[PDB]
C-alpha cells in the first residue's frame, strides 16, 4: 500500500502495536559474540543492545578492537551510517578514535546528557574554547572552535587532532536538544528541519566517511533519523515514489543493527516524518 493512506488505515483501526510486533518477529537474528566477551562488559551500556559481529565497527588496535557501534550500509539509497550508543566514561577515547579512523565529518546526537534525572551519556566534548580535552588512552586532542545555539538544536565546530601525527580535522557536532523525556514529538517539523541541516553540511555525503549517529542505546531515536533520511532519498531516486515501503526499509536496516525503532510510537512518528517531509521536498 502507499504510505499516507496505510497510515490513516492504521490510525483508524488502532493497530500500531500489532504492526510493530510483526516487525519485531520478522527481524534478523545474527550473532554478537564479541560484544558478550567478559573483557567487554564495561564497554556496553545495556546488556540487551549489542552490535552484530558481521557489521560491527573495529577499532584499529591490536589489544582490544571492540566498540558498541554498527555500520548500516544502504545499497540502493547509496548512504552509509554508523549507529552507536552514547559514550561511557571508559569509552570516550574509543569513540573519538572511531570518528578519526572512519574519516567521519559529522556526529549526530539525539539525547541530552541527563534525562529523567539520570545520566544517558558521558560529557564527551568540551564546553569552553579555552578548556580542551585530551584522551590519553587513544592519543587524541579535542577543541571547541564555535557553537551556535538555536531553539531546537545546537551546532558545534570541533577540532580533532591526532597527537601521534599532528594531523588535524574539523568535525561538525549536530545536537538535537528538544526530544521529550517521554514519548515522541507531537509534530515532525523540527526533526525534519534538523535532518535538512545535517544534509546541507555535507556530513552525509560520499566524499566523507559515514556519519556517526547516537542517542542513549543507539537504536531508537537513532533508528528514526536514518530510517527517515533513507526513505526520503529513495522517494527522490525512484520513478514511482509511492513504491517506497517503510516497513521493508526498516527490516533491511535491522539486518545491520538489532532493535532499530524501540516502540510503536517511534514507528508512527517515523511514518509521520517521511509523509510530511515528502511534501516539502517538492
Ligand atoms: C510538520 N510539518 N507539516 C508540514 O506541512 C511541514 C512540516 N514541517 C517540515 C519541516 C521541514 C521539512 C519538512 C517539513
Ligand atoms: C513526497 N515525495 N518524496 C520524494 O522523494 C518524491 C515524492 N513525491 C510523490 C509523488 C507521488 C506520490 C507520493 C510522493
Amino acid at each position: 500500500m502507499e504510505m499516507e493512506k496505510e497510515f490513516e488505515q492504521i490510525d483508524k483501526s488502532g493497530s500500531w502495536a500489532a504492526i510493530y510486533q510483526d516487525i519485531r518477529h520478522e527481524a534478523s537474528d545474527f550473532p554478537s559474540r564479541v560484544a558478550k566477551l567478559p573483557k567487554n562488559k564495561n564497554r556496553n551500556r545495556y546488556r540487551d543492545v549489542s552490535p552484530f559481529d558481521h557489521s560491527r565497527i573495529k577499532l584499529h588496535q591490536e589489544d582490544n578492537d571492540y566498540i558498541n557501534a554498527s555500520l548500516i550500509k544502504m545499497e540502493e539509497a547509496q548512504r552509509s551510517y554508523i549507529l552507536t550508543q552514547g559514550p561511557l566514561p571508559n569509552t570516550v577515547g574509543h569513540f573519538w578514535e572511531m570518528v578519526w579512523e572512519q574519516k567521519s565529518r559529522g556526529v549526530v546526537m539525539l539525547n541530552r546528557v541527563m534525562e529523567k534525572g539520570s545520566l544517558k551519556c558521558a560529557q564527551y566534548w568540551p564546553q569552553k574554547e579555552e578548556k580542551e580535552m585530551i584522551f590519553e588512552d587513544t592519543n587524541l586532542k579535542l577543541t571547541l572552535i564555535s557553537e551556535d545555539i538555536k531553539s531546537y538544536y545546537t551546532v558545534r565546530q570541533l577540532e580533532l587532532e591526532n597527537l601521534t601525527t599532528q594531523e588535524t580535522r574539523e568535525i561538525l557536532h549536530f545536537h538535537y536538544t528538544t526530544w521529550p523525556d517521554f514519548g515522541v514529538p507531537e509534530s515532525p517539523a523540527s526533526f525534519l528541519n534538523f535532518l535538512f541541516k545535517v544534509r546541507e553540511s555535507g556530513s552525509l555525503s560520499p566524499e566523507h566517511g559515514p556519519v556517526v549517529v547516537h542517542c542513549s542505546a543507539g537504536i531508537g531515536r537513532s533508528g528514526t533519523f536514518c530510517l527517515a533520511d533513507t526513505c526520503l532519498l529513495l522517494m527522490d531516486k525512484r520513478k514511482d515514489p509511492s513504491s517506497v515501503d517503510i516497513k521493508k526499509v526498516l527490516l533491511e536496516m535491522r539486518k545491520f543493527r538489532m532493535g532499530l525503532i524501540q516502540t510503536a510510537d517511534q514507528l508512527r512518528f517515523s511514518y509521520l516524518a517521511v509523509i510530511e517531509g515528502a511534501k516539502f521536498i517538492m
